[PDB]
């Protein structure tokens, strides 16, 4: 069953499937070591109000580029990025590009803050596989809220090799995001805060880019869809479901995981997913013309794999209108062959051990908590080697979706103490999130390279995040392995610290944000080649 929704009644599926618009670079910057240009953007952190529920008051927000979702990057590889993330709101930032092999000091360490009337620029490397990333605050113990109030955006790195494979394609054509988030709201329309929360924050209203239960006039053809789990701990088990027939889950590929393209789609008519996790879904409307297809949640705790609370409506996530006929014929197809998947050299070794629980009520991982300084380094390993860790969530009454920075991994193992699954076949490809159901142990597998610094893995419940289920390992380097490593593995080095910044000069471009000052500040970061052992 379910509990009685708090929130305000909404117009159910009335409003249209927003698109978040693409991030365009303001200029590209000449890098002097290789001739190549680097895209140089520039983001506004600013509270914003939003009207959410038509008959009621608007809801308090503070985006990127006062929008949420943030707006959206789509990054070729090879082209290397420096964002300036500019904090013109109320509350201290700190900026993860979750998907993301950056340096440390790029990575969006929780300490790693940018204070109001401040902003840090962040190099991006874009190398590995084409993947949906997607950046997020991440600022220590505010993360929670931040987030839900909206600093998360999506981030695409797209590969030309892709292009050949001829999937549904088209960014809000037939390559639509669908970025979910499960919040709470006042009577007068405002948001309900995540501040207080120490055990989760489930939400009684679902939306979808950033709209409660909208709707999209689909044709019936093949669509590509982006899920991301960006809610603040609301786990989902999704299912495409004709209203005629609302308990018949319809068959659907999975052709991605976190990291990139599966090695072939995955048969799926149910989809779990946790907070951080990104599935890219092809769904198939032409055996459903002139049918409305509800994408629908699984009650019972996502099918006994949760805890999460389920509310009147939090089994429903939107609804798709399919015409009759397309208005030109569907030439996509999904290939039986999408990728080698680049899994790293197999292990024996036993693997590293990090129980996930509580002590009193703090979340915590080993009984630490990530304010302990002296205690959260948990974990030291060599840059290169492939290590595997051992996932444990002993507990019936939580659930805990495990993200390792850094890394991308395979999941080797699954079990659970109430037998209710093993390895999802969506997770055969690599990820850098996996969910800890309830009474569930899983084992990763992944190569801790290829750069040396400090880097965060924690539970990516934001409520457990900030409170305070966080913690440490180094990836080291002997004093000989140069790559200006003295230079990149403390994430808040000074080089790379937040900038104050005059708000004329940034309006009036000029000053810091002249041509020149960006140009002259990029060129000079390029210089120490952060990136360059991702190129051997
Ligand atoms: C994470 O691991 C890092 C190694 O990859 C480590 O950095 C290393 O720290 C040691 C000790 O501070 C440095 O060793 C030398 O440091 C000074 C400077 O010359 C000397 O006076 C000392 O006697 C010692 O020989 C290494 O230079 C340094 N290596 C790099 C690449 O920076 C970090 O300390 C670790 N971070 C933690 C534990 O938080
Ligand atoms: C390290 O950074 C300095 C300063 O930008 C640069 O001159 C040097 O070439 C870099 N060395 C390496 C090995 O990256
Ligand atoms: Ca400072
Ligand atoms: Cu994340
Ligand atoms: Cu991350
Ligand atoms: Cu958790
Ligand atoms: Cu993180």
């Amino acid at each position: 069953e379910f509990v009685a929704q708090i929130s305000p009644q909404y117009p159910m599926f009335t409003v249209p499937l927003p698109i978040p618009p693409v991030k365009q670079p303001r200029l590209t910057v000449t890098n002097p070591v290789n001739g190549q240009e680097i895209w140089y953007y520039e983001v506004e952190i600013k509270p914003f109000t939003h009207q959410v529920y038509p008959d009621l008051g608007s809801a308090d927000l503070v985006g990127y580029d006062g929008m949420s979702p943030g707006p959206t990057f789509q990054v070729p590889r090879g082209v290397e990025t420096v964002v300036r993330f500019i904090n013109n709101a109320e509350a201290p930032n700190s900026v993860h590009l979750h998907g993301s092999f950056s340096r440390a000091a790029f990575d969006g360490w929780a300490e790693d803050i940018t204070e109001p009337g401040s902003f840090k620029d962040y190099y991006y490397p874009n190398r590995q596989s084409a993947r949906t990333l997607w950046y997020h605050d991440h600022a220590m113990h505010i993360t929670a809220e931040n987030a839900y109030r909206g600093q998360a955006g999506l981030y695409m790195l797209t590969d030309p090799a892709e292009d050949a494979l001829n999937l549904p394609s088209g960014y809000g054509e037939f390559d639509i995001p669908m970025i979910l988030t499960s919040k709470q709201y006042t009577a007068n329309g405002n948001l309900v805060t995540t501040n207080g929360e120490l055990n989760s924050f489930w939400g009684d209203v679902i939306h979808v880019n950033g709209q409660p239960w909208p709707f999209k006039n689909v044709e019936p053809r093949k669509y590509r869809f982006r899920f991301l789990d960006a809610a603040v701990s609301r786990s989902f088990g999704l299912y495409f479901a004709d209203t005629d027939a609302i308990d018949t889950r319809l068959p659907f590929k999975v052709i991605a995981s976190d990291s990139g393209l599966l090695e072939h789609p995955a048969d799926t008519s149910l989809l779990y997913i946790s907070m951080a996790e990104r599935y890219e879904v092809v769904f198939d409307f032409s055996d459903y013309a002139g049918k409305t297809i509800e994408l629908r949640n699984l009650g019972g705790s996502i099918g006994g794999i949760g805890t999460d609370t389920d509310y009147d409506n939090t089994d429903k996530v939107m609804r798709f209108v399919v015409a009759d006929d397309t208005t030109q014929p569907d030439t996509s197809v999904v290939p039986a062959n999408l990728r080698d998947v680049p899994f790293p050299s197999p292990t024996t070794n036993t693997p590293r051990q990090f129980r996930f629980g509580r002590t009193g009520p703090t979340w915590t991982i080993n009984g630490v908590a990530f304010a302990d300084v002296q205690n959260r380094l948990l974990a030291n390993v060599p840059v290169g080697t492939v290590e595997r860790w051992e996932l444990i969530n002993a507990g019936n009454g939580w659930t805990h979706p495990i993200h390792i920075h850094l890394v991308d991994f395979k999941v080797i193992s699954r079990t659970s103490g109430n037998n209710a699954r093993t390895v999802m076949p969506y997770e055969s490809g690599l990820k850098d999130v996996v969910w800890l159901g309830r009474r569930e142990t899983v084992v990763v597998e992944a190569h801790y390279a290829p750069f040396p610094g400090v880097y965060m893995f924690h539970c990516h419940n934001l409520i457990h995040e900030d409170h305070d289920q966080m913690a440490a390992f180094n990836a080291t380097v002997l004093p000989d392995y140069g790559y200006n490593a003295t230079v990149f593995v403390d994430p808040m080095e000074e080089l790379w610290q937040a900038r104050p910044y005059e708000l004329g000069e940034f309006q009036a471009q000029s000053g810091q944000f002249s041509v020149q000052a960006v140009t002259e500040r990029i060129q000079t970061m390029a210089e120490y080649r952060p990136y360059a052992a991702a190129d051997e």
